[PDB]
């Protein structure tokens, strides 16, 4: 038993709700957050500009210095660092951008950062700004994904869409 409530279940261990991932962090202080990150770990807009917003700007800091250490993350890689004031641990996971040009097939191997933590609270990777199919997004997570994930959609008509078409 967890803590994450008014979720619809999708398979046996992808859950997912309409829901800001800024305000579910907030109340359910997951373990883990994912954050929809860039190689640069520059948290500019979409899912990362938010998380970063609500870490009043500790999670750029936090990020610049790991960044500056460790230099960027691959495409399809990820990095866990500080949750901040939403998680214990964020975990930053790059998908593929494309309005970048980037291969797509990537996607698959940005989900696959998932299987290492039991329970996490995510976004659709390279859904929203970073240009993919949020449909193809949430079947290659079922497809991918072992690990109890629970999906926070933003948008209510996507989450709508979401769910109708899910077979
Ligand atoms: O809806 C979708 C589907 C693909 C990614 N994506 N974006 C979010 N997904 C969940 N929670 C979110 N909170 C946000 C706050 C913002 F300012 C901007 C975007 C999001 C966001």
């Amino acid at each position: 038993v967890n803590s994450f409530s008014g979720y619809l279940k999708l398979t046996d261990n992808v859950y997912i709700k309409n829901a800001d991932i800024v305000e579910e962090a907030k109340k359910v202080k997951p373990t883990v957050v994912v954050n929809a990150a860039n190689v640069y770990l520059k948290h500019g807009g979409g899912v990362a500009g938010a998380l970063n917003k609500a870490t009043n700007n500790a999670m750029q800091v936090e990020s610049d210095d790991y960044i500056a250490t460790n230099g960027p993350l691959k495409v399809g890689g990820s990095c866990v660092l500080s949750g901040h004031n939403l998680a214990k641990h964020c975990l930053h996971v790059v998908g593929p951008n494309v309005n970048k040009g980037e291969d797509i097939q990537l996607l698959k191997s940005a989900y696959e950062n998932f299987n290492q933590h039991e329970v996490l609270l995510a976004p659709l990777l390279s859904a929203g700004i970073f240009g993919a199919d949020p449909i193809h997004s949430l079947r290659v997570c079922v497809d991918t994904v072992r690990t109890n994930v629970y999906l926070a959609v933003f948008d209510k008509n996507l989450y709508d869409k979401l769910v109708s078409s899910f077979l």
